């Protein structure tokens, strides 16, 4: 529970933000047949034009203000189209004789938007809520989305509106304004409804695991980031058991020791529950990668390229299983029992530290050759896949920044899962359809399992004949799951936005989806 | 067409075996219901352990010969085991004092076996067929096999069997091989289709293994016409004078640097009865890529092996032997490959150089060893012209493959889910592995060039499978097409020679949609 | 015996040492080829040559007191079997008492007298027939022309090459091994008293196979040290066991620096055996005992530098303990042998010692490290002190010191470099008999002014010569001034790449020289 220091100017916790502006927005979902209202603040119409490429701009909403529809005709819109991320702004007098700010967001000529289309269009919605002082902001869809893309609209509006500060002294915005209402126009407004809080906790969930995320290794270490956890737990009433080195040792958690061991914090293994009010007729693991700073060990991370100084997120995993523990908490899904589970340690070079060639028993017995201090996320999976299977599940789905070559495979967009259960896979990939999450479904190719064969060990770490690292990282943790149907969402090219230089929170709204309709 | 040389001792073809001692090898299948006769030649017995991991040998077979009947009794195979690819075979006398040999390969524990698990199986059949001189080889079948993948046995066993010699300077074939195997009366018809399957590959692997001072692209263009006239297929070979007036500037700027002229390589297969298919076969023919001016000089690039960056052309030409061999139904296929040379020269295209496809299309070059791309362009714009209802393009691309799915499985990629499919049937059928991967339209963004129409490389995203596919996919803009790309699975590293990959995946294509 | 420091309870305090191993529990028995040969159970090979013709026909010369065996046998039915180096087959016939019995030859190729590499490609021949087999006894009709030491290497070989090592095995396991081994072989009264000579020499090679192949979690200075005095125990000999009050004391400055970033203590082996008879001979082996190198600040971290095999840094110290088994076990005459290692752990830490540092040996010679990866030839420096002083006759050191001698010589020979005749022409001497290749390399003195240092004594590296090996030797000469010394480098001959495990090399030929004076 104590935080070690070096000097006493080390962070002791991680500074955390629980009541966000976000969560101070009133809104509020009017049916579109009704006719708008335009009033105050920024009133932006999502405008699309189908078949025309960026074709002219039609305002096709019945608007209450005469002034306002004046300038809103359509021989008015010569010179504005509906190219996807186009944005204009106008000024204007309504019928009150008062001012108010009128404008649209082009959605493209595809009447049906993609994922990463919609985050284009939200993008220049949230350019607009910047440099601006407004206090409300009004939408108007006269697009076709349904209502997993409303509240998907909703959860990317609140996530990229929220700007971290916590780290900010000398430099935070002084011109920062958020909104305090957010009106909505949509057809069938009753349907859409329903959404508009449940993208409200998977915004949180979602921006809590970035927070946990961009909080860098000094502030976010095995303890603090435990110490957070069991606050999480005690704010939404989940069971909580945070274990010690000394009940690791007992379990013989052999290899997630092992990683740990040049770390001046110790190991501290996350176990979060969430039970059923009623029967219970789904048993789940959710395991996160808990590495809070990955500087590779004596592999160190220092051929160009490895970037060691974004290792901060090699917990990534961890806090997307944290975030959807918010969410599940939260939520409170029924006739399910969730297991929330993080081997959480830091890879350090040390005197201390494990070496290549350093043979290891897990906690299933087996004994593992390292061939790089550096594999050392399947190391600590290992042990908490052992634990997890111990718990008497039915799915077991781990998540975690694994490999470095999910890069060159599916780049940063999609998440690789693998797996030994097809049922579950495909649970996982309805759950990114649901979510919005993109994942890929990657094989487990057995014919590499031979490389693994360790001359001494039951096992080699690595292969280093097969340079498909990815694939090979889950023929291990697939030798610490017997019986039970398993999954794994390597998340190492997809969890941190290089562009936005920020996390993106991947796999809280997937595990969460996946959580609420199984 | 002429073979340009530098001195008198360079090479003007590639020596091509067509005759091999597979060719000659009697095939009888027998069912293993009635016993089996173990008195001439060699038998191996493939036998498993199911439940028990590393168990003991157990031949359940009734034999004729006394002698070798009481070599198989229980009490002396229990001192074998039976883990997957362990063998033993003894020499003996049979009841009338013949020169005999039995033996065994061990088959595991796991009934069903992988297409990889009959690879090793395999293997340890052929070493010992390295080492016999008997002439007649009897595999009997204790295990459970489907022939989709029976005949992958033989196809496999075909292909590492024969060896290639060609330009070289204790062992004697088999003249028969006798097969027992349940339900044998079914299993008669595969055989002559391995025997066209195995020449297929082994053909292709002739081309791949030909280096590059034998294999360039004027005599493989020799070859390819050489071979469309004893299969009697439709040929038409375009020079340089043709391509040029084809605008196909893509293709002609990356073989400017050779001393070899550029071959563009068109075989037609046609039915005989009325079309209902046509099908284009598109293979990237780089016969040597030394990458350019981006030269392959960094630890890794291998520049001793790229004499195989033309597999994919390979595999186009071994299916054209299958398919022109096997004539199939109410098809029109198109075997197409634009081959040339990627050199360092003073004639050599530059990195930054602008040039214009076929399609009209300027393109910025980014990378000079990107250079496959380039070529396939060019032929695929060509390939949509012939009016098809597939094209399917087969290419050793990006060495990115190599970290995705490694050195076992290919991976397709395609802008229709449904000649996808197809593909993917077809590897379950033919046993030659491969995996759907995506076109990740967010990645389209990076291909802009702020002066051509289009980049040939992305300069941010490290993910080359990826946006190699959504280059190529700007050039077909009507037809449902797919490319695969066997960048990692072309070559055979551990055994030092190429796969053939791909023969037989496209044949099972034509043959069966 | 000190306790061995861990991070956690479930870090290894002991490294696993098999004393009594199944090569141990078989019973050899060799007969004489001029009284014919007796098929019996098991497996039955026979070593076949054909000097002149490359893969020429198998012919089996040796009278097999088997009528049915012999006609199985006989020149019309081998005939279809070629003798190249390496081919093996086997046969399965019934004998003249209705039994079943297995029979084969391994093809020795042409050649007539066959290297120690050619053997040993034998062997594995060998070895493959006795795996994946259940048999109870082979037997070895010797049908090539083999000197004494050469049938010792056979059975040396044999046994390191059928015995495996499951001490890291946990889930991880299979089938057996034989318990009878029969040899045939011309005048046969002659080799036999090998026999027990390569069963000695055996353990020696394993015995430094096991050490070496222990990981650095397993094997460290303390751990490492506990096993030499458990061996010197069992062996009756001398031992002590230096800590660092004591190696401070005796001013060990270049070997207790490498050792401050490890979270092991330092610990200097020092054993002794010593001879009834009144001892006119006096030797000192040193061997390197680096249980991991990391490299320290100068980690590691190119491609080549296999930093995941630097569990082998501590070859040297293990060929120096395999030879006191052997030599403890055969007990030699007229000599005293001690047997050193400075062992340690080069890591990094804040306690580490940094590139740049100037430090100052046990004779007050100051040395500027150049880099910390070049830890080897500092602590030999203050080891070859230390040995000095002990007033022996010959001093040679063996190590794992330059990844330079896989440019030079390779993976088979090792390298010996020294200041005297004799010494490096005992060692040649001992290389021969003891058939573990080693080849003399010079010291060439116009490097050793690129050693000169600006402000210390001297340089620990070079700033000029890529040629590693014969700098570090140049360096370890400074501190032997009147004993002659001899220096052998294994650095490219340890590890076996292709097997994937240790080789053991140095044990035999130490012994041979031990025993050769
Ligand atoms: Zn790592
Ligand atoms: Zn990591
Ligand atoms: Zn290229
Ligand atoms: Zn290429
Ligand atoms: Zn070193
Ligand atoms: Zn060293």
């Amino acid at each position: 529970s104590e935080v070690p220091q070096v000097v006493s100017l080390d962070p002791t916790s991680i500074p955390i933000e629980y009541n966000t502006p976000i969560h101070d927005i009133k809104v509020q979902v009017y049916d579109i047949k009704g006719g708008c209202n335009v009033e105050e603040g920024l009133t932006i119409f999502l405008v699309n034009n189908p078949g025309k490429e960026n074709g002219p701009v039609k305002i096709s909403s019945k608007v209450n203000d005469k002034q306002v529809s004046e300038f809103l005709k359509d021989e008015n819109m010569e010179k504005f189209n509906v190219k996807l991320g186009t944005s204009k702004h106008f000024y204007m007098f309504n019928d009150n004789k008062n001012s108010v700010a009128v404008g649209y967001v082009g959605c493209g000529s595809v009447a049906d938007l993609s994922e990463a289309d919609m985050k284009r269009v939200v993008l220049s919605l949230v350019t607009m809520l910047h440099d601006n002082k407004l206090s409300k902001l009004t939408v108007v869809f006269e697009i076709n989305v349904d209502k997993n893309l409303f509240r998907f609209f909703l959860e990317t509006l609140f996530y990229e509106y929220m700007t971290d500060e916590r780290f900010k002294s000398t430099d935070k915005n002084v011109n920062m304004e958020y909104i305090k209402h957010l009106g909505v126009y949509i057809n069938n407004a009753d349907t859409y409804k329903e959404e508009v809080e449940k993208a409200r906790v998977y915004y949180f969930g979602t921006y809590y695991a970035s927070q946990l995320i961009a909080a860098p290794s000094n502030y976010c270490n095995p303890v603090s980031l435990s110490n957070a956890a069991v606050e999480l737990a005690q704010k939404l009433n989940l069971e909580y058991k945070i274990l010690g080195v000394k009940e690791l040792e007992e379990l013989k958690m052999g290899a997630y020791l092992s990683v740990g061991k040049g770390s001046m914090y110790p190991n501290k293994f996350i176990h979060l529950t969430y039970k059923s009010k009623g029967d219970v007729k789904k048993k789940i693991a959710l395991v996160g990668k808990g590495i809070t700073f990955d500087s590779g060990g004596y592999n160190l991370k220092a051929a160009p390229g490895s970037m060691i100084d974004l290792m901060k997120f090699d917990m990534s995993g961890c806090a997307a299983v944290l975030g959807c523990a918010y969410c599940v908490g939260t939520l409170k899904p029924e006739n399910v029992e969730i297991h929330f589970l993080s081997a959480v340690c830091e890879n350090m070079v040390s005197k201390n530290s494990y070496r290549p060639g350093d043979i290891i028993t897990a906690s299933n017995g087996k004994t593992i050759e390292v061939g790089n201090t550096d594999s050392e996320g399947r190391l600590t999976l290992a042990d908490a896949l052992v634990y997890a299977e111990k718990l008497g599940v039915d799915y077991i789905v781990d998540i975690a920044t694994l490999t470095g070559a999910m890069l060159y495979s599916l780049g940063t967009s999609y998440a690789g899962v693998f797996g030994n259960n097809e049922e579950l896979i495909n649970k996982i990939l309805q759950s990114s359809k649901t979510s919005n999450e993109p994942v890929w479904w990657l094989p487990i190719i057995n014919e590499y399992r031979a490389t693994l064969n360790s001359k001494y060990a039951d096992i080699n770490q690595i292969s280093s004949s097969v340079k498909a690292s990815s694939i090979v990282a889950s023929l291990f943790l697939k030798e610490f799951v017997q019986n039970t149907a398993w999954a794994h969402i390597d998340i190492a090219g997809v969890s941190w936005n290089f562009k936005a230089r920020k996390p993106k929170g991947f796999g809280v709204r997937l595990l969460t989806e996946f959580v609420l309709n199984d």
